[PDB]
DNA sequence: AAAA
DNA sequence: TTTTTTTTTTTTTTTTTTTTTTTTT
């Protein structure tokens, strides 16, 4: 019986062992059947193949009655003895196994005897593993050529996960996609930081390996940050987008407890975000070179073995408190890029207040729930994916924006304790000869910042080199007794007494301009 | 039937029982059947014999109407009354059983059955343990005798474990194998330390006992040596080759004992390697030695009991800062070798920088994903194998090189407080004496290196030896109440005065050049 | 099952498909100021807090604690003194709205000055579907 | 490194009396210890007691070889390693083989000499550098 | 009395 | 920071099966 089933809809059962060792049975979606929503031409998990046990109680009814007929008609021809006591004795027991399908117990087996014939090895590994695939409301979006396509009819993608956003054409004269984009351009006031935010964000939808990079951007108190951060959430879907906690990324120096399920997010999801903080922190961590790099990563979590994942999202970290870096890796520099916001909405617009206008209150509270804000919203990302494609190839790096890693640049110019340091108290003032030892640098900067900034555990290597990583080291000499002791400057801890020694767009600025732009 | 069976199809089937009691089945895999990727002419884990449940359903039908036909056969012919009752109840009953081979509980109690017959004792504890044989995606791969054989027929070996690279011949004139030994030549300048370093890691496909030796080497920010680690790790496979947490070593912190999971790794890998340090690291005998002699250790399954794991895989720890090591036993400084390299990439590469070159973006964030890569890659390290045992017999410390192991006694030189101290205060002032038991040369020599190197707790005997293993002891008497008083320092502070008191490759270095090279 | 969709609220006795489960214990009656009970509790009540502005405010604010929605973001702390009958107020609406829909969480989370690592979290739960928070006294 | 220890579970295990503790996860069941115990370190060992019974259970050695991979012929108290003389040799089966035939035999003879009792041989070394560690020792 |  | 949560169970057979005496050959 099994092998007549899978013989007759066999290709729209698919099961494949599990990693605990569990069969799993998956059924294709077909339209005319029920379903959850959103759930239509691609695969869903189900513990038991229920319209299959309907199927072989209903369905296969007939087919036991082509026999039923088959076998009297025979019947009814004349013949010798056979007739006599044969074909009475066949339809006898036939009829008896007739009923044999409709019992529970019968039924069992046969679905745990299909379950060998329904084996198709590889195939849970090989599950929603492209990464131009994307399901979505209205079937599977396909970014493998542009124009994105999508595909609403039968196909072969082993795809699985998927958002219940239905996809639509983009229409920029749709009237939610005009109010979004107004809205958006106010949000943002210079073209270029708007044209290399959004083509940062465009990368969020991708769920292949992504160029290293870092975006953490500030400004105003109450711009309107997390209006931003939850909608593209809300739109990429809790399949492919986290909420991921700050003090992962803020952990002290720890690794990991032997248990963790915090950093077991990213495992499918294509995008990350960070909120506000509490006040200004240091991030200098393991986890904050370890985890942007596009390399894999392994952890444990709980009862689940310590197994490893590619990571693979887009990381932004938007908040009013500047972040304490403090480090001198230009490799990491390299995964950061730093933005400042400059609106400030006020429920008393003023027109002296150009960078700035009227809060909606229900700009956040609604918009939301409506799928359509969803639905334009995303066409407006997809249509930016695959316009940057057409320009730079899915090259985040080479994108061009005067006003980005200028800000950022002169961020790097900050957070630089030592460097701040450098021009207070020795520098302009080097005509003396008071510095010992490196040691006495040492604690004579550790003192310093230890009130003025923060504590911290002041280890050896803090000047140890950093005497020649500064510049300071072209009087940088040795006794005989070596010791590195330096030319000698006016120290003169605190400062008494003196120290001797861009475009605006026409009416669309979507278009983006010429490459120039 | 189960006997039936076990006589048929018995030579590809093995049974053996779990540590936890449970039996297992495993399957031998045949080209032309439904397999995995690299799976092929080797044994498999299966939850159930899925395939044997078919096959018994199958293949002894033939049989079953053989019997039956030989049965009828022997009807036929002219006999007595033994064929007018014997052989009809024969016919009877034999049919009446021929339907019970397809019921689902009959065929699990067969296989239940057979469990006992298929049962081979010893066969789970004697896997993988060959060292010569890994498993490689065309089947497997034998390095027991040079040249090593690739063994694609019918075999007997123990094998289970993989990895799903295709090995092929070492051929140089392959275009990805000359790029990169053209790339991993110009990474590390000098000729004989890339050889040292490529034999090393050579080591890393042999999974037996291996020499102590630990390898630490210092490079530049941008050098690329996660580049060689990541490679090395990605072409060895996640069974032999794991990430270890370079704090480990750094610091032992919980016992072993107290769960760990990373102490679950080493098990059977042949690689572990050590990701970048945010910072220099301290580290000493914190789970240091156990690590490096190559003899057998325990192994506390996290929570539950304490096993006993062999380990032999190689240990490679790389980083842009120095690791501070504070012992002076010289066997502690026999089983490692330290490093440095002198390649900075930049992406404005003047002509007056010619240690370094133009960054490949696109070298670490791909070229890893192409599976030509990975041949080309195991191909050298398989290569450079043969070429160690054709040469040194397996013996790593027999091969010479001169920057290497100069670099090392230069490092050992260094991380060194007490020589500082005794070469910074002491030493050139001997022309005094103040000296308490030397328990006040103790307590400065400490507050010395604590504000100058670290704070930590102190014991007092372990300089009271100490001392005498330095150069101090020139002149130490002891009084009659003993004391063993130093006989002559003058304990400095601040500036106070000085008082009296390598040949280029022609073509190819790959070739190894003669045995001078 | 009480309806507030529509103005004036309507309450279903009948046969309906709407998919609800939770409840709470307090029947609906339609609001009476002629009931004895009503007349005591708004003469209390009018008493506890003397400004007829603020009197208003309040029970508008409180007012919200039925509906399950989306709320705007308002945190409401106001300071008392002794037997002030703060209590009693936090008290009759928890019952009156049920365990379903109302909860008691620990007065610590308000200071929010402990930090969780990752490891278990409980009190953080149970915020699920409510519609009502109150607190107590602190050391 | 130097390591400073007293009585912390010393006795304990000194003794071949029974002790209890944590079974894994469970409460105990009983430790009837019975095997011999060697602590060999290059570390002088931190013993800040004067109980006559700690020390009377208690033995003290110091080697005197030191081997060299350059030994001179005025070192005689030290020689030349055999780097495979640990990394190897014991794979052998062999020498496993022929190491328990030395310690069956030797136990033999402790049997028939002194009947198993330990203390009974006489060894000049023995004590006398357990006595030395008395001398020292003592703040 | 034996087979269903 | 263990601690207690996590682990690790933990149901694990059970139904049944067979027969079923009677029936009807
Ligand atoms: N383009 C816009 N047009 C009209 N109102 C807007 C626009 N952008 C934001 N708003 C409103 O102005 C506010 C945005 O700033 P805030 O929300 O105060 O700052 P924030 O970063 O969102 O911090 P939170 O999470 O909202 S407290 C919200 O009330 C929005 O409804
Ligand atoms: N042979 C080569 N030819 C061209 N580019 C190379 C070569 N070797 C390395 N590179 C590039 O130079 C860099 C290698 O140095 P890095 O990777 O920065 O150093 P590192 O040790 O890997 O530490 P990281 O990767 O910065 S965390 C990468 O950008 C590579 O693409
Ligand atoms: N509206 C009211 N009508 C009659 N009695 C009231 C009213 N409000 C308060 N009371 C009385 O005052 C007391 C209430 O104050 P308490 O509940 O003691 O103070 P609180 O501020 O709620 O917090 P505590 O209990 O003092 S820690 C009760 O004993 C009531 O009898
Ligand atoms: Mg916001
Ligand atoms: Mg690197
Ligand atoms: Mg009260």
């Amino acid at each position: 019986i099994a092998k007549v089933i899978y013989a007759m809809m066999g290709n729209k059962f698919v099961v494949d062992v599990d990693s605990n060792g569990k069969y799993v049975w998956f059924e294709f979606v077909l339209p005319g059947q029920p379903m959850n929503q959103g759930e239509i031409w691609k695969w869903r998990k189900e513990v038991n193949p229920d319209e299959l046990h309907i199927y072989i109680s209903e369905n296969f009814s007939r087919v036991m009655d082509r026999i039923t007929e088959h076998i009297k008609y025979h019947l009814s021809q004349p013949h010798e003895s056979n007739i006599l006591n044969y074909y009475k004795k066949l339809l006898k027991a036939f009829e008896r196994s007739k009923s044999k399908i409709f019992n529970d117990s019968f039924k069992k087996g046969v679905i745990r005897q299909a379950e060998f014939l329904f084996r198709q090895r590889s195939f849970i590994q090989t599950l929603d593993t492209n990464p131009h695939l994307l399901g979505v409301g209205n079937g599977v979006l396909s970014i493998e050529t542009i124009p994105a396509k999508l595909i609403n009819h039968f196909h072969e993608h082993p795809i699985h996960q998927y958002t219940h956003i239905c996809y639509v054409p983009f229409n920029p004269e749709n009237p939610w996609t005009k109010l979004l984009l107004n809205a958006l351009q106010d949000i943002i006031p210079e073209l270029d930081a708007r044209l290399w935010i959004m083509f940062y964000l465009s990368t969020a939808i991708f769920r292949g390996l992504k160029e290293a990079l870092m975006l953490l951007w500030l400004g105003g108190g109450c711009n309107g940050k997390t209006f931003l951060m939850r909608l593209v959430a809300m739109v990429l879907g809790d399949h492919y987008a986290s909420k991921l906690n700050i003090s992962l990324l803020t952990s002290c120096r720890e690794t990991a407890e032997k248990p963790n399920s915090a950093f077991m997010r990213l495992k499918g999801r294509g995008y990350g975000y960070f909120e506000e903080t509490n006040k200004s922190e240091v991030l200098n961590t393991s986890r904050l070179k370890e985890m942007v790099n596009p390399g894999d990563v392994t952890a444990r979590e709980l009862n689940q073995k310590q197994e490893s994942f590619q990571m693979t999202a887009t990381m932004v970290a938007a908040s009013n408190y500047n972040f304490i870096i403090d480090t001198t890796d230009h490799g990491t520099w390299r995964r950061l890029r730093h933005y400042r916001s400059k609106v400030k909405f006020c429920h008393n617009p003023d027109p002296s207040n150009p960078y700035e206008k009227k809060e909606d209150p229900r700009f956040i509270h609604e918009y939301i729930m409506d799928p359509d804000c969803q639905n334009a919203f995303f066409s407006i990302l997809v249509y930016f994916w695959e316009k940057l494609q057409k320009e730079y190839n899915g090259q985040i790096k080479k994108v061009f924006c005067p006003t980005i890693e200028s800000e950022t640049e002169a961020y790097r110019k900050s957070q630089d304790t030592l460097h701040r340091f450098i021009t207070e108290r020795v520098v302009e003032s080097p005509s003396a000869e008071t510095v010992y030892n490196l040691s006495e640098v040492v604690t004579a900067y550790a003192e310093w910042y230890n009130t003025n900034i923060n504590v911290k555990r002041h280890i050896a290597l803090e000047l140890s080199q950093e005497l020649e990583n500064s510049v300071l080291e072209k009087y940088l000499q040795w006794s005989p007794n070596k010791t590195r002791i330096l030319k000698g400057c006016r120290i003169l801890h605190k400062f008494e007494t003196l120290q001797p020694g861009i475009c605006e767009p026409k009416n669309k600025w979507w278009e983006w301009s010429p490459n120039p732009s």
